């Protein structure tokens, strides 16, 4: 007879502000037998979580040994049983681990008496940790002014943002530089865009062909690919409109330069945005449709490629009249993004 796990997966979920939980380890025999059966237990090599994830194409994050305690580490299995005498696990810093993450704790189970069962000694116990967005910034004519590095020239490049429009005007801007490369929903006061449409304007335009809601959460996206000359509007991660340019790229510091939210100054229309936006970002490539679907609630801010990034859920410093994005890389300027607490976390559906 050989010892097992009789259940190979556990699910658990990390609630907010918890940091301790404890679970039960047991394991069995086969069948069972005339004298005490001994096992113990460890965690299992990282290396396990890799062939999991490989077979199953998950990606599941192993849990650091240091934050679990056994009660003890061997038990046994009484004559004539099946199931070991339970062993308490406890984990711990899980208040630490970050949200948006699914984790893993493998546990393997040996004997000094009998054989384990190989493919069946390892008992996988998961952890989801929920990533939320619970606050974001408010626009009712604000504006964010933004100087990228000098000589900045985006070939390929994106423009991304989670919105919620509390109204549309004629010509509400999202993020760009007016007359070069501009998001924006509406240009109804030229008489074809109208209100509530998305589309990209400056050099060259176009748009898509249905409406936004008010008081709804959307993922919005610009993309341009130079090479391709392939251009996308994405609306939760869905291509609503594309079009083809032949351009190199364009320079987001000509005339009055970059603006979130409000174009401070232009004399033909500051066209300023009401409503709430989250996880403001501009990257200098043309992120993948993958890409924009599998991190609309959040990015490493230290991203290569990623030359702006405003979350506006609290954690940007504003001080002095100036707003720091997360990268460290932008100083922008603004009359103040007051960070607003929603009613519930972003949905988009």
């Amino acid at each position: 007879p050989k010892v097992y796990f009789e259940s190979k997966e556990y699910n658990f979920s990390v609630e907010d502000e918890m940091d301790v939980m404890t679970f039960d380890l047991v394991s069995r025999l086969s069948s069972a037998t005339s004298s005490q059966v001994d096992v113990s237990y460890s965690v299992a090599e990282p290396s396990v979580v890799d062939e999991y994830n490989a077979k199953y194409g998950t990606n599941y994050e192993m849990l650091d040994v240091s934050q679990v305690k056994l009660s003890s580490t061997t038990s046994s299995i009484s004559s004539g049983k099946l199931y070991a005498d339970n062993i308490e696990v406890e984990l711990s810093g899980l208040e630490a681990l970050k949200a948006g993450n699914s984790y893993v704790l493998p546990m393997r189970v040996h004997s000094s008496s009998v054989s384990t069962l190989s493919g069946t000694n390892i008992a996988y116990f998961f952890f989801s940790k929920p990533l939320k967005i619970t606050k974001a910034g408010n626009f009712s004519n604000h504006y964010i002014s933004v100087k990228f590095p000098v000589g900045t020239f985006f070939s390929s490049f994106t423009y991304e943002a989670l919105i919620n429009v509390d109204y549309f005007l004629d010509n509400n801007t999202i993020m760009g530089t007016e007359g070069v490369m501009i998001l924006r929903i509406g240009d109804a006061g030229g008489g074809i865009t109208p209100k509530d449409y998305l589309e990209v304007a400056g050099g060259q335009n176009y748009r898509v062909t249905k409406p936004l809601l008010t008081n709804r959460w959307y993922h919005v996206a610009l993309t341009y690919d130079q090479p391709t000359g392939k251009t996308g509007i994405y609306v939760n991660g869905e291509k609503w409109a594309g079009s083809d340019w032949g351009i190199d790229g364009f320079d987001p510091n000509s005339d009055m330069g970059f603006y979130i939210g409000r174009i401070y100054g232009f004399k033909w229309g500051e066209r300023p945005f009401h409503g709430k936006m989250s996880e403001v970002r501009v990257w200098s490539v043309a992120r993948t449709e993958n890409q924009l679907k599998q991190n609309m609630l959040g990015v490493d801010p230290a991203s290569e490629g990623l030359a702006l990034y405003y979350k506006l859920d609290g954690s940007e410093t504003q001080e002095g009249g100036v707003i720091k994005d997360a990268t460290g890389r932008i100083n922008g300027t603004t009359n103040g993004i007051t960070i607003k607490t929603l009613d519930a976390p972003i949905a988009i559906n």
